[PDB]
């Protein structure tokens, strides 16, 4: 009924060890990730109806998954287990200077067309670009964005976008681009930024409102805040710098449709409690 | 020149925790793994010629094994990085009394026709079971395995034959058998043996020599030693049952050929150094 997340599902094997490469790390811990997946824990955490779309395999991993997603009262119907593939797996270093990952792509990247009803039901659709990158599912997901679109469904779109998840043939940066334009909100950072429009702008990055953008588009600027804008006008979210966690921030955000206005980013902006309460 | 080991080379991430399933296992260790690849690190260091054919992927895990295979100093020619593939990677627990594994096969599987130099400067081939498993390593395995034989070179094969490995329409145990019939010698363990033969027989397994196994077979019991046969008399090595480690005992057997008599069997056995004794 409140947010429909699509997108990929995966167990994260982070290790802080601080080496070289990923390559001299000897100790790994197993987290529940992906990005979809976590915007929809929060948002439940938040206390809104959640349903996340994706795909895992039936392994101890899935299973592990999926116990997490029934803990936290995510509703599961358009979660697929595959039968058959390896449930997606991303190897992380995690350091200031220093990650490296690797992807052990499988289930996530073979979601299906099933449950489009879930949409019409919900009112927030939330879309990934991770999930766009390889060529099965990414079918399923932008069919799925269209069709959020057509129900007039309020459509967030995350342009994480980064070569290395496409196929050499493959476009990458005009299908980014192809939703950005038909999207109504979108939360680029200064790397998604620098890797779809080059380093060709500080902050005139947001002229993508432009590139077709539409709606509003808020950018991350990691440690010094925000910048969003409607076109109409550019705000810097906190004025004084001093004064990462888009998945939390996101969450925050999304959840700015209990209330009104985009002040929703402000919102948003102290659910990134990356702090420890809990 | 010694040695010429043919088989998987992967990455074991290992949970010790005490759990149920795997899908409990939240901290993991990463290892160098791959029997064929451990049996050649391990020859090395028992100061012999050896080169592993195997085939990783070009990441962080495939550089990895590739650093302690040049440490170790192993013959890394036949080796091939996939350009394209992941390095496989096994999940293993060790846990409970409920223990579990999962394999996210890749590179290894992919095991092209290359180097059948190798052999020829060798003079023992050795060849396991896990890489016959998957149908395109599988046939420049056995393809490796005539061509030894036909050079006559001395050959070993490691019988781990289990079904899940298997796909659903391929023999693999008359396979596993096609091949104990070809070799010198084998190491299949009880557990390799009531996966082939059922549990119709206790040690009688070893009438194997007439499963075509020809040469001899030394048959481990874990806890309690080896039986040995070549048909003309069987052995069980310590009579004292009071008085695992394959790789390592194999290892030390195919060490011993430096001297002579399959006596090496008992070389091989001082040669597995668990934590006890040294």
């Amino acid at each position: 009924l409140d947010v429909v997340s699509l997108g990929e599902i995966l167990v994260d094997m982070i290790s802080t060890e601080e080496v070289n490469s990923l390559s001299q790390s000897r100790e790994y811990t197993r987290h529940f990730g992906g990005s979809p997946a976590n915007i929809a824990v929060n948002l439940s955490r938040l206390g809104k109806k959640v349903a996340l779309i994706s795909r895992l395999g039936a392994d101890a991993f899935g299973n592990y998954l999926l116990d997490v997603l029934k803990g936290e009262q995510i509703i599961t119907d358009g979660i697929q287990q595959d039968k058959e593939r390896r449930t997606t797996i991303v190897y992380v270093s995690k350091s200031t200077r220093t990650p490296d990952w690797l992807p052990y792509r499988e289930a996530d990247m073979y979601l299906q067309e099933d449950d489009i009803i879930f949409e019409l039901i919900k009112k927030v659709f939330h879309l990934s670009t991770f999930i766009l990158s390889r060529k099965p599912a990414r079918d399923t997901a932008i069919k799925a964005f269209n069709y959020a679109r057509e129900q007039g469904k309020i459509v967030c779109f995350d342009p994480c976008y980064r070569k290395v998840l496409w196929p050499e043939g493959d476009d990458g940066a005009g299908v980014v681009e192809e939703i950005i334009s038909r999207a109504d909100f979108v939360k680029p950072s200064l790397d998604d930024a620098r890797h779809l429009f080059g380093p060709d702008s500080p902050e005139n990055y947001v002229k993508r409102y432009l590139e077709l953008g539409v709606k509003a588009v808020i950018l991350t600027l990691g440690e010094e805040g925000v910048i969003a804008s409607d076109g109409e006008e550019i705000i810097r979210i906190p004025a004084f710098s001093e004064d990462g966690a888009g998945d939390a921030f996101w969450s925050g955000f999304i959840c700015g449709l209990l209330d009104g206005y985009t002040v929703k980013r402000s919102i948003k902006l102290g659910n990134g409690v990356a702090a420890f309460k809990i």
